[PDB]
RNA sequence: GUGCUGCUGUCUCCCAGACGGGAGGCAGAACUGCACCUUCCAAGAAC
DNA sequence: GTTCTTGGAAGCATATCGT
DNA sequence: ACGATATG
């Protein structure tokens, strides 16, 4: 709930004391792993430390919970299944017999324990009692606990008879009741755990012992680890629970008999070396008597005809249930346990300063931090390297339990941080040891009026919200790969100069500072990164058709054009005839881009070791290409490992567990930091404006007109998820005090911020747009003008729709479709009703006309004619995909007609 | 401290199979640059 | 060639009896 | 006051 950031410091030697309690932390840990999942009753999969999936079946667990200290671990099955289950918080979040997994320890590891008995805090039942003690009228608590509630806590509190409890209070300051709630509240696992002690098989025995601290940090950090499994367990259940739905489904829909007889058709095939796959169907499907390309041939030309002539009308369907049922067959059904070990998958060994783990002192001195941990044994003092994120430390304790830290992260500014240390955690990694500093944070404040200004701008106009009452600075995004990020602010109460844009409710702004950041750091590399990356896209292709035309001599005619017309050229190669010299020509052009991706690689690297530092900026595009070409890197060195696959199309999946391992890690090390410096240079630019209210790209979804921004090779979603990077841009604009939104994308890459009308993004020069003002021809940056757009569709609440969808009512009108309130709010506004038609007229065009509620069904009695239709807004009337188009070719023709000389250009 | 992140020399293990590729260790030289919540976890996709 | 929108586990509070 | 369980 609160909100964390965390470093780790590096500790060089620590004493044997130390060490030890690690090792046997570990231990008890793994201990208690095995444990929790053992009194299941429920057989599980094991990761093991080569990579094969143990199964331990219930033969394994009872031998386990027999060594662990039960004399007869059959009986008393369910008992021990609702202690796991109470362990792990698969319980009711109220009723929960232990809020955090470690309370758990003294009734299970301990000789003697009072857990189970003490009341002092079951309800809030004792403090209640004191205080109406406390000379407090109980007329007032009977008030406070029956009617002047309505959600209250006092509700949950009164799980006792009212009729008796308040017969009860007639005695002074009773604890007869407490002990009577004591017997009667009892939660489920705890009274479990309980007739399990009284049972005689509790108190178990532990691995090499530890004082009590140590076993409650263990216990954390089990718990912690197979809760995660639970979830990513119930998950995969999930799955394949909707892949037998899916498998069901698709039966239904075939005649069993003719099932059976693909099933037959299937196996022989399969009998044939050929195993079903989605291609093979599909290529049957094709044409049956026709004759299927030599890549099928051998498979089907024998088996077609022979008796399975009823089914060929239905083999299509067929195959498709065949499919989902082979799919079904060898989905995973679980998801294996991975098992902590101290040096394969190290547990954080805990210092707390309540309980948990044993407790520790965090001191500084001389720009470094001296951490000492109170072992059982005696005490030990350790000195930390000097960190660059933790410089020049200085720590003293509050009266809280918890260590005030302040100190210096080392960039261009300096600025000082404050944080509070609370848990504090060793791990040995690659050998060495380390202490993770988990530390709380509290970020800025965030003024009220930035929240009413935000439910005001991001609600649809159909909703009445306060207005901003306030001079918020508003400032828009739009996220990119060349230019990585462009910006536009405004002050919203001022128009000083600019370019305008409308307000809802409120005067006209000007976007008086716009900008652009990213873009290209050095023409040359990036110009390399680019065609190197080209070759690696191109070349695995080209293995792929070389090792199918080693296997089958020839390929088909289609496969064979695409080789001379895409794959040779864009992989720079001879081609050779023979079988034999293609293996040495490929190796040595693969050796050629090892040499060019090693020579650009280091020019990336000289960025901050040459005199030209100075000159190098923040985040370029140089960041996203290099992505690219590693990533394209990784395809073709694997297609070059993999060519000796003789068979041409069958799997061997397995083998080399690291294979590219390092450049798996550099690309993610290098997204990691790309999307870090984005981050930084976004935060800086809103704090240097002072934006306190951000508007945002949604990447998520992705402008199907756009050219751009649509393939491949630039998109972002193609290097992060589109929720990873919003999310993290989002949280730290917060942390500072800034507050963002997210606005739909669609045609604002291609919609003038001047006028309001579409235009043109050139396919040429990918960074203007070309739109029409006073019928005069003008051109603007094609990456201001988005941000700008976004902005403004934040600040009008989408007042202005570019599309609408519609279907063809059979007579020759069109029925708008509504499924999201700002289309229900531009329906309403523009004519009056929430939904409307469009009218087809004389000029070519549709004009929006709006029904009365009547007709909506006389509408729908029609709408089932057609498909959804996409419709487009030009100077005040509707127009369709091929003409909507065609406008934007007239401009295109236009402005290749005038030449740049003649347009003028709009600032930025 | 973790990365961005490399170079020269040099040793070792794998896949080729005589064209090449992939895990790692060790010793040197060049630069004092830019960022930094981590941990635990199994655009690609349909026809 | 033509279109569409991965979630989970954690990073401590305070109360009370006895010296 | 502070320490050793105990459990929101």
């Amino acid at each position: 709930m609160p909100s964390y950031k965390s470093s780790r410091v590096l500790v060089r030697d620590v004493p044997e004391e130390l060490v030890d309690h690690y090792e046997r932390s570990h231990r008890v840990a793994a201990f208690f792993m095995r444990l929790l999942l053992a009194m299941r009753r429920e057989p599980y999969s094991l990761r093991m430390r080569d990579g094969t999936e143990r199964e331990v079946d219930l033969d394994e667990t009872d031998d386990f919970l027999r060594s662990a200290g039960c004399e007869e671990p059959d009986a008393v099955s369910d008992d021990l299944r609702s202690f796991a289950l109470a362990v792990l918080h698969q319980d009711n979040p109220k009723k929960r017999a232990f809020l955090e997994s470690e309370n758990c320890v003294s009734i299970l590891c301990l000789e003697k324990s009072a857990s189970g008995t003490r009341y002092y805090k079951r309800p809030g039942y004792q403090l209640l009692k004191k205080a109406i003690e406390e000379e407090w009228g109980w007329d007032k608590f009977e008030a406070s606990l029956l009617d002047e509630r309505t959600g209250e806590v006092a509700e949950k509190f009164a799980a006792l008879s009212m009729e008796d409890w308040r017969r009860f209070f007639a005695a002074r300051d009773p604890d007869d009741l407490g002990r009577e709630l004591l017997k009667t509240d009892t939660r489920e696992g705890m009274a479990a755990a309980l007739r399990l002690r009284e049972r005689g098989v509790f108190p178990v025995s532990v691995p090499e012992h530890l004082d009590l601290d140590s076993l409650k940090a263990a216990m954390a950090s089990a718990a912690e680890r197979l809760k995660s499994w639970l979830a990513c367990n119930q998950r995969a259940v999930d799955e394949k629970s909707e892949l037998r739905k899916r498998f069901e489904e698709a039966l239904d829909g075939v005649d069993p008999e003719k099932y059976a007889l693909f099933e037959k058709f299937a196996a022989e095939l399969q009998q044939a070396d050929y195993n079903v796959t989605k291609k093979l169907v599909l290529a049957v499907s094709a044409k049956f008597p026709a004759t299927e390309p030599s890549e099928f041939k051998r498979g089907v030309e024998i088996l077609k005809e022979d008796g399975y002539k009823p089914l060929w009308e239905d083999f299509r369907e067929l195959g498709f249930v065949y499919l989902a049922e082979r799919k079904w067959e060898r989905r995973r059904g679980g998801a294996a346990v991975t098992l902590c070990d101290a040096d394969d998958s190290p547990i954080k060994v805990r210092f707390g300063l309540t309980g948990r783990g044993r407790k520790f002192v965090l001191s500084a001195a001389g720009s470094r931090f001296l951490i000492t941990v109170k072992l059982p044994c005696g005490d030990v003092g350790l000195t930390a390297v000097p960190s660059r994120y933790f410089w020049n430390p200085s720590v003293g304790r509050t009266t809280s339990n918890s260590f005030r830290i302040e100190f210096t992260k080392r960039t261009t500014e300096n600025r000082r941080y404050v944080g509070e240390v609370k848990e504090i955690g060793l791990v040995r990694q690659r050998g060495r040891y380390y202490f993770f500093i988990d530390y709380n944070f509290d970020p800025e404040e965030v003024s009220d009026e930035t929240k009413v200004g935000r439910a005001f701008f991001r609600a649809p106009l159909n909703e009445s919200r306060p207005k901003p009452k306030d001079k918020l600075t508003v400032m828009g995004i739009d996220l990119g790969i060349n230019p990585a990020f462009a910006f536009a602010v405004c002050t919203l109460g001022e128009c000083q100069d600019g370019i305008r844009s409308p307000v809802a409710k409120m005067e006209d702004v000007s976007f008086d500072s716009t900008g652009l950041r990213g873009g290209i750091g050095s023409q040359k590399l990036h110009r390399e990164m680019h065609n190197l990356s080209d070759r690696c896209f191109y070349g695995a292709r080209y293995i792929r058709l070389s090792k199918k035309l080693r296997d089958r001599g020839a390929l088909n005619d289609i496969e064979a054009r695409l080789l001379e017309e895409k794959y040779i050229p864009g992989f720079r190669i001879v081609h050779i005839e023979d079988a034999d010299e293609r293996r040495r020509t490929v190796g040595r052009t693969v050796k050629e881009i090892k040499q060019e991706y090693k020579r650009i690689r280091h020019q990336f690297y000289l960025r901050y070791h040459t005199s030209k530092r100075d000159r190098t900026e923040l985040i370029s595009a140089e960041y996203f290409r290099m992505l690219f070409l590693v990533k394209n890197l990784r395809n073709l060195l694997k297609s070059w490992n993999r060519y000796h696959w003789t068979t041409g199309d069958r799997e061997r999946r397995g083998g080399n567990p690291d294979e590219l391992k390092s450049y798996v890690r550099y690309y993610n090390n290098l997204r990691m930091d790309t999307l870090k410096k984005l981050t930084c240079a976004i935060v800086r630019t809103a704090k240097e404006h002072g934006a306190t209210l951000v508007a945002m790209e949604n990447i998520q979804r992705v402008d199907r007109d756009d050219e751009v921004k649509r393939r491949k090779e630039n998109s972002l979603l193609s290097l992060w998820a589109p929720g990873m990077v919003l999310e993290r841009v989002e949280q730290e604009l917060k942390n500072e005090g800034i507050l963002a939104w997210e606005v739909d994308p669609r045609h604002t890459s291609q919609t003038s911020c001047i006028t309001d009308e579409f235009g043109y993004r050139s396919l040429v020069a990918k960074d203007t747009f070309y739109f029409e003002q006073d019928r005069k021809i003008h051109r603007i940056d094609a990456d201001v003008n988005a941000a700008i757009n976004i902005a403004r569709r934040f600040l009008t609440r989408y007042r202005s729709l570019t599309q609408l969808w519609a279907s063809l009512l059979d007579d020759g009108r069109y029925l708008v479709n509504v499924t999201r309130q700002h289309e229900r709010a531009y329906l309403e506004l523009q004519t009056g009703a929430p939904a409307a038609t469009l009218n087809p007229t004389a000029e070519a065009s549709y004009e929006l006309v709006g029904l009365s509620p009547e007709e909506e069904e006389l509408a729908q009695t029609r709408i089932k004619r057609k498909k959804r239709e996409p419709f487009y807004r030009h100077e005040g009337v509707w127009l369709t995909r091929e003409k909507h188009r065609e406008q934007v070719h007239e401009l295109r023709n236009q402005v290749l007609a005038l030449g740049n000389a003649k347009i003028p250009e709009i600032r930025t």
